[PDB]
Parts: C-alpha cells; structure tokens; sequence
C-alpha cells in the first residue's frame, strides 16, 4: 500500500540521519577519555581506587574493570594511562592460585604483556601483590590490590 | 510486497543495534559523573557556582537545576556528591515565602531530606540563606544563595 | 499487509523513543565542555598542547581542531574557553604564507575576529606566530605554534 510505503521511506531518513548523529556523539564522547575497540568501550574516571573500590564503581555503572583480551584493546588501555598519566588497574587476579592470573570469570589469560622480571609478587610494605597494574607503555606489573591506581572502566 | 517487507526487516536490524548501541553510550557517558533515574538524567560539570550562576548553566545548556522527587532521585544525588566530594546546590529556594522552599515553578516539595535543624536561615556573614544545598550523606541544609557550590543539572 | 503495518507502527514507536532519547543525552553529553553549532560539534579535552600535538589528538579522535566559519561558532568557542578559563589554539596557520591564515584544507578564511593589533607574528623567546589563539571574549592573537594552549576539537 502506498501509505506504508511513504512510511517506510520516512522511517529510512530518520534512522539514517540518527546513525549519522549516532556516530559524530560516539566520538564526543569517547573524547578523550575513552577509547572504542570493537564491541567494548574502555573509559576512565580520571581517579584513583583501590581494587576492591574500582570494582564497585564498574559494576555501579553498568559494566566491569578492564580485561584487554588483545593486543588492540591493551594499547587502547595504554594511551588512556599516557593521558591520565596514571597506571591503571586491570581486571585480573592471581588471588585463587598464585602465579595463576584470570579474568573476573575464571578464565585463564589468553594476552598478556608482564613487564620484564613480573609479575613477582613483592610488594613491599604492601605485602603480596594480586592484581594487576598497566603501564604508559602498554607493559604489566602484578601490584598490591590495596594500592590506590587509575579507574578505567569497560562496557 | 515482497520489497517493502525486506526493507522493514532491515529497519528492524538497524534500529536493534541502535538500541543496542545506545545503551552502551548511555552508561559510557554516564560513567563517572552521571546518574540516571527514570526519564531523568542528573549531571554534575564538576565545578562550583552561586545559586543564580547555576541556574544559568543549567538553563544554557538545555536542563535545570536538580529537584529530587523521590528518596530515588535524591540518593542519586548523594552519590554525585559524594564523588566529588562538594556539596551541591538543589533548584528549590523559599524566597518568595520564608520558611515554605518551592521548585522553581512554585510548586511545593514533595519530597524533602532535611538533617536535623534544618532549614534555620542562619548563614552568618552570608546573611539569609534561601537556597538548598544536599550533603554527601544525602541530607539537606539551607544555605545562602550567594554562596559558592557544586553544580549538578538535570536533564 | 496486516503483519507489516503493525511493524512499521511499531518501528515508528522506537526511532520517535530513540530521537527523544538522543535529544536528552546530546545534552547531558556537552554539558559542560561541548557545544552544539548547526551540524559541528565542539568539546574540550580540558588540557593543554601545543598546536602540532593538538592536531594529532584530534585527528586521532576522528575529528579536528575548531576552525570558527561564523560568529555563531566562534561565541559557541569563546563560551569553552572562558570555562575553562585558559585560550585555546584554533585550527588556522599562516604557515605557508606570512600574513595569510588559512583552513588546514590552504582554503582562505571565511570568517575571522582579530583582537586590536592582531595577527603582528611577535611571539618574543617564542619566535614567529604562525597559529592563533582564542581569548575568552572571543577575539584572536596570532602565537607561537609551539606554545601550550587549550585544545578544542570539532566534530
Ligand atoms: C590457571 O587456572 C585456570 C583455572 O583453573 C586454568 O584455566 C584452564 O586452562 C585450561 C588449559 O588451557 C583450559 O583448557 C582449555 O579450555 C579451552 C576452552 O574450552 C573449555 O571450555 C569449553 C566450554 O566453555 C569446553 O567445551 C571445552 O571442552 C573446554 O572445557 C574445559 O575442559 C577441561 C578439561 O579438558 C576442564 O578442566 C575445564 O574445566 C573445562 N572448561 C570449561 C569452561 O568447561 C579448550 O579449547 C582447550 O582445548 C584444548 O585441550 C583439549 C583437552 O582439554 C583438547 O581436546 C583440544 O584439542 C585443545 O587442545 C590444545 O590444542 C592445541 C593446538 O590446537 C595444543 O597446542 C594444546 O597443547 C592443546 N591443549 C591441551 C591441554 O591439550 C582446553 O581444554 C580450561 O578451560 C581452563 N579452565 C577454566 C576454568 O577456564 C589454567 O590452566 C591455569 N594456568 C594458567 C597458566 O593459566
Ligand atoms: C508553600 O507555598 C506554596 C505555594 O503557594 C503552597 O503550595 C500549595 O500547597 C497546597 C496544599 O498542599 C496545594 O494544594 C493541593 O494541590 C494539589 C494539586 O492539584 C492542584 O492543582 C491542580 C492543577 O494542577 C488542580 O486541579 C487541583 O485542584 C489543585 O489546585 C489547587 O487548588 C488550591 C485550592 O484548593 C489552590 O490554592 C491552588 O492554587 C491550586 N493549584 C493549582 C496549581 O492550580 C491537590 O491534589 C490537593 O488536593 C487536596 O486538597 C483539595 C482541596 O484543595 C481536596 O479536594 C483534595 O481531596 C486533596 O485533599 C487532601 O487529601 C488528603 C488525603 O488524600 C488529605 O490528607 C489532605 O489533608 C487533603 N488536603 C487538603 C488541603 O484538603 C491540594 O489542593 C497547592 O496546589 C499548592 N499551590 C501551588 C501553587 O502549587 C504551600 O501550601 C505552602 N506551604 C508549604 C508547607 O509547602
Ligand atoms: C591567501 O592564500 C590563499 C590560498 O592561495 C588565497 O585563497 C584564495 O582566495 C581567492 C580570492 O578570494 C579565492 O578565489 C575565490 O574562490 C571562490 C570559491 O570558488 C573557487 O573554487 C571553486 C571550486 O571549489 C571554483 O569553482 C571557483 O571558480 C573558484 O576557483 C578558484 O579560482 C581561482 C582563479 O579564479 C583560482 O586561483 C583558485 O585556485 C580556485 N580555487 C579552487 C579551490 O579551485 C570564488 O567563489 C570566488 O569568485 C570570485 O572571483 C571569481 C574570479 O576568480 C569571479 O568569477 C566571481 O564572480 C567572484 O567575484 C567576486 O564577486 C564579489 C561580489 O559578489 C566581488 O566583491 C569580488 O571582488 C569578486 N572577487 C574577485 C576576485 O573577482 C573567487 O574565485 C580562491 O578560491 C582561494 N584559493 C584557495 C586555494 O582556496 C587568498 O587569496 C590569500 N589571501 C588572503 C587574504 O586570504
Ligand atoms: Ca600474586
Ligand atoms: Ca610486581
Ligand atoms: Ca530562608
Ligand atoms: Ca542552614
Ligand atoms: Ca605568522
Ligand atoms: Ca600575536
């Protein structure tokens, strides 16, 4: 029917035009704190938590702390930290078994880019280190859960 | 026709993804200095202003001033505050009528958090105090108009 | 058909939700360090570069540095810069030709709002002003390109 049809075609401009809109507010808002790759969207607070808190703040706000499954995704994390100036925790612990580190979910690693020499697990005054900190440079080193690093968040 | 039924399927996939898409940005932006609640949005910019100054902001950039309905809203609030660790200054005021705070069209609070004392309309060298301001433990003083706080908009 | 009616009418529910929608967090969005010109998008990062690293930030957001074609952009710039309260650096040079700024595209300039004396290529320890500055009201000095200025991206 002709009445549908006009519809349909009015339909097409406007969801053409929102994808348009959609795409310019994409990048508005990734500036210049967050960064896209593929599905996931890494984004900082610009503040420093310790693990445990930066956890809650994630979750609070519909997502869950960084887990760079790739080497694209943990050079996003990278110039999110050179921006900030702040490494920054990562999602993953070796908290279940030492030396073992995994995703929120139990999974094993399947990137990883340990600084030379980590992670080993001394933290000082600190005591064990179980989490697990990114560099500027992109580079890992397992750190004390408890210390105060950058917040990024992944959605 | 057989056209214009491939052309909805299409339409239905775009606007999915879009949906999908949105979702996403909307807890991209409003992670860390949004909260929403309903078909509201609150927003600090995470600067300081009087009263007046803030209504101005607000107003500019296309929202208003806070005005919590609801323990809902009001906590959302909290938790904006909270994170900056700066009071922030509430839309209502009892200028027109001592004692009686209304929403900037006049209507009377529905909902109100007052901690314990308050509203006394006493801000010492400021003189009266007119204007709201919403602590991080979500209570509420009444606080001169001229006095500097956080800037929270809603939109 | 039946079945594709109540489709269309179902489709034309969900993009009027998602317009509505995307009107309110294009708001929440460039509130407060962007502004909306006709279909240009302006927003600050908050920091400061000096001009050539300022254009590869933005460029590498997928936008560029604001070049202000009427009085209605360049207000919409001078309201960023006077947040922020530190002038901004534009996306002109006089690279090229001494006296001649143009578009990073060579194209002459279409609009322009030098101060009194401006552009005078006198940027002292600095040497020659080959870019341009915003002030908070506004109006233009030509300064060192490798000076740090706030920077603004267009989207
Ligand atoms: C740290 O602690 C971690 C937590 O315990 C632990 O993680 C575990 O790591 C192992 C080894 O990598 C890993 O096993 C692999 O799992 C792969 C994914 O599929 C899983 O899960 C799916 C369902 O989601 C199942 O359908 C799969 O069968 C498999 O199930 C797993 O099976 C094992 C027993 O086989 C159980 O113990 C797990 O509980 C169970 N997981 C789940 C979630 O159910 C899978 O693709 C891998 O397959 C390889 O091994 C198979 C035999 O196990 C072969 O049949 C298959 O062909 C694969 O062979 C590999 O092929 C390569 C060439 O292509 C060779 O080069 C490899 O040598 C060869 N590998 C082997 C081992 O033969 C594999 O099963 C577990 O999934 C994971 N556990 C959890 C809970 O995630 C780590 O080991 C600890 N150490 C470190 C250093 O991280
Ligand atoms: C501070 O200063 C404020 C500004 O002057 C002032 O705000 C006023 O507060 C009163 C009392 O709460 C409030 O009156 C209520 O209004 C309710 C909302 O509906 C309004 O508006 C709609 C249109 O939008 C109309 O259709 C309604 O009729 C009503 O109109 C109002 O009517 C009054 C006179 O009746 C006028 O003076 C107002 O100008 C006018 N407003 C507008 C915008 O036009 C309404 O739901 C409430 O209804 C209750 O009272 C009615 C009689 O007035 C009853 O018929 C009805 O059944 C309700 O009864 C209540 O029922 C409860 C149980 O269910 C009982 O427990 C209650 O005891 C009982 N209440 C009463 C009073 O009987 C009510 O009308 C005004 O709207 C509001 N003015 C403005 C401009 O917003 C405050 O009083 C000042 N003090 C404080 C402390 O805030
Ligand atoms: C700084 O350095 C800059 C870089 O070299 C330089 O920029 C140049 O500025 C000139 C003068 O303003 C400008 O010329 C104008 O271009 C207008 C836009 O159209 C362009 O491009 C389109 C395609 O995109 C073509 O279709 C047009 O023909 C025109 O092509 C240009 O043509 C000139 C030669 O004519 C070439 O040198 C350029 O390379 C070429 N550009 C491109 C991109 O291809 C155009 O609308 C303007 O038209 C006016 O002049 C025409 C004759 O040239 C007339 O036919 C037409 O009627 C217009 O007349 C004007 O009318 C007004 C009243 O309505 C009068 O008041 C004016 O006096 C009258 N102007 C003139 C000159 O007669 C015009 O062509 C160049 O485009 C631009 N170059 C580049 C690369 O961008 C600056 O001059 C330097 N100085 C300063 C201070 O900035
Ligand atoms: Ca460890
Ligand atoms: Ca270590
Ligand atoms: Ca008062
Ligand atoms: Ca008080
Ligand atoms: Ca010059
Ligand atoms: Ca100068």
């Amino acid at each position: 029917i002709t009445a549908l049809r006009q519809q349909v075609e009015t339909l097409q401009g406007q969801v053409q035009r929102l994808q348009k809109a959609f795409s310019q507010y994409k990048k508005v808002e990734l500036f210049p704190n967050g960064r896209g790759v593929g599905e996931k969207i890494f984004k900082t607070g610009g503040f420093e938590k310790t693990f445990q808190d930066a956890q809650q703040v994630c979750t609070q706000a519909g997502g869950q702390m960084a887990s760079p499954r790739s080497e694209t995704e943990n050079e996003a994390l990278s110039q999110l930290v050179t921006a900030q100036n702040k490494a920054a925790f990562l999602s993953m612990t070796d908290i279940k078994t030492e030396g073992n580190f995994t995703y929120p979910t139990g999974e094993p690693l399947v990137y990883a880019n340990w600084a030379p020499g980590e992670p080993n697990n001394n933290g000082g005054s600190s005591g064990a280190e179980n989490c697990v900190e990114i560099f500027p440079n992109g580079k890992w080193n397992d750190k004390a859960c408890g210390e105060l690093r950058l917040v990024i968040c992944e959605f």
